């Protein structure tokens, strides 16, 4: 059965609620983004209307085979009526196609559901500037002050400089980048661009990237592994065993691997600056863990919420323990007393 925080009061609508079977009273199912925890339950046998971005729509049709008649894509930054209710989709600064949804309820209440997001000051000049929000359904993944990490720009600067240095010293090194979902594509795209290479990958991953509306993508990626010195591999293969095994397959073209594992936050964030990050090394194989986040830091979250001044907050992440729920409520009360709403 569908939990409360996935229902939108005063509407026939749910958000990211496909794993509960037919939800009683649901006339339209919203999908914020194409990540498996959120789409869990969709397939070619789904026969209710799905509302989402154009990009999420491309992925539902091609990767999950949802039939076209049930896919309803909406443009961003545009007032749309759905089953007699005004809605707007906004860029969430998460993975490709990810949105936040503004719902303008028939009774005058305004609700923002962030989906998954990485809060940014640019959001303070979207259509959010224009009006009040009574309820905020908030991505609270990193809602605790220990969660610090650098900007995406600094993380990419580090990865580019690391890769370019290593391959310039050794033209016979291969670069490998881990992936398990959409998102974080800038890591592998930026590295390939500095090196003058296309990114090589499996047929399945190539298919997924071809759904994303990335400008000039055909110039950036390929299934021909042999032409490419930046390869993508599933994240589970990014270890000394997996990588040895991959170097065997390359037919003595390369004598060194440098690999990148994009993670979210890890505890080594609490001590080490991005500049000072070092790899794990065994022989001619090195592996860097880099903290490229597509979710708000604590400070980014706090800034957004203090700016929006919502009347009520409903967390959508870390909701399963009493201690988590209590901790989050404490921070919402400080933020409110500090800013005066
Ligand atoms: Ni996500």
């Amino acid at each position: 059965t569908c939990p409360f925080y996935k229902k939108i009061p005063g509407t026939g609508f749910t958000v990211d609620a496909f794993q509960y079977g037919v939800v009683e009273g649901c006339t339209a199912y919203f999908l914020t983004h194409f990540h498996s925890d959120h789409y869990a339950g969709l397939s070619k046998h789904f026969t209710f209307p799905v509302y989402c971005s154009e990009i999420t729509g491309n992925l539902l049709k091609n990767k999950l085979h949802v039939q076209e008649q049930y896919i309803h894509p909406l443009p961003l930054d545009t007032e749309c009526i759905v089953n007699g209710v005004k809605v707007v989709l906004l860029d969430a600064n998460h993975c490709p196609g990810a949105v936040m949804i503004l719902f303008y309820l028939p009774n005058g209440t305004v609700i923002l559901h962030t989906g998954d997001f990485r809060a940014d000051p640019s959001m303070e000049r979207s259509l959010l500037a224009d009006q009040k929000v009574h309820m905020l359904y908030l991505d609270t993944t990193y809602c605790s002050p220990e969660y610090t990490f650098p900007s995406q720009q600094e993380v990419i600067r580090f990865a580019i400089n690391t890769a370019f240095e290593a391959v310039t010293l050794n033209p016979h090194a291969l670069v490998v980048c881990g992936t398990y979902s959409i998102g974080k594509e800038k890591v592998f795209l930026a590295i390939a661009d500095v090196l003058g290479s296309k990114v090589g990958m499996s047929q399945e991953k190539y298919k997924t990237l071809q759904c994303l509306n990335i400008p000039e993508i055909n110039s950036l990626i390929t299934t021909d592994m042999c032409s490419s010195l930046v390869h993508l591999l599933p994240m589970m293969q990014i270890n000394f065993k997996g990588l040895q095994s991959h170097l065997k397959k390359c037919g003595g073209k390369y004598n060194q691997i440098l690999a990148f594992r994009p993670t979210g936050w890890t505890h080594s964030n609490k001590f080490t600056r991005i500049a000072d990050v070092i790899p794990q090394t065994k022989g001619n194989i090195s592996i860097y863990g880099i903290p490229y986040s597509e979710h708000s830091s604590y400070l980014e979250m706090k800034r957004f919420v203090q700016w929006l001044k919502p009347q009520k907050i409903i967390p959508t992440v870390n909701v399963g323990t009493w201690k988590s729920r209590s901790t989050m409520e404490k921070y919402f009360r400080e933020w409110k007393l500090e800013a005066g709403y």
